[PDB]
């Protein structure tokens, strides 16, 4: 039993809700919140910009030190950093950015990072400003993630379409 509330159950391990991931994280304080990161951990917009703003830029400060030490992530890769005031940990996961020409096949590799964590609050990878089809992202999530994932979908209109078309 966990403290996630109001989710629709899609499969044995995948749950979905119309919610602002920032507000969800502040309420639940989950062990792991997933950020929709880029390889530079430049949290300028989308989910990443919103999560960073909620940390008063502390996420960006930590991220800049991480990059200065380690260099960029790989598309499809991830790193675990602090969750600041939002979660115990933040799993920064890089889905492919379609608006950069990146190979959508890497979306499965990106979701595989979730399997290293027993429970996660997460957005749909590569959705929004990363340019992928969210229906496809949800399908890849369900077919790749085996741990317990709670998906926050900000757009109410998009949430209803994902549920109604879910196979
Ligand atoms: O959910 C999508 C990604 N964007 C966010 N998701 C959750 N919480 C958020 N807070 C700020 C941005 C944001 C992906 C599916 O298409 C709709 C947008
Ligand atoms: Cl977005």
């Amino acid at each position: 039993v966990n403290s996630f509330s109001g989710y629709l159950k899609l499969t044995d391990n995948v749950y979905i809700k119309n919610a602002d991931i920032v507000e969800e994280a502040k309420k639940v304080k989950p062990t792991v919140v997933v950020n929709a990161a880029n390889v530079y951990l430049k949290h300028g917009g989308g989910v990443a910009g919103a999560l960073n703003k909620a940390t008063n830029n502390a996420m960006q400060v930590e991220s800049d030190d991480y990059i200065a030490t380690n260099g960029p992530l790989k598309v499809g890769g991830s790193c675990v950093l602090s969750g600041h005031n939002l979660a115990k940990h933040c799993l920064h996961v890089v889905g492919p950015n379609v608006n950069k020409g990146e190979d959508i096949q890497l979306l499965k590799s990106a979701y595989e990072n979730f399997n290293q964590h027993e429970v996660l609050l997460a957005p749909l990878l590569s959705a929004g400003i990363f340019g992928a089809d969210p229906i496809h992202s949800l399908r890849v999530c369900v077919d790749t993630v085996r741990t317990n994932v709670y998906l926050a979908v900000f757009d109410k209109n998009l949430y209803d379409k994902l549920v109604s078309s879910f196979l």
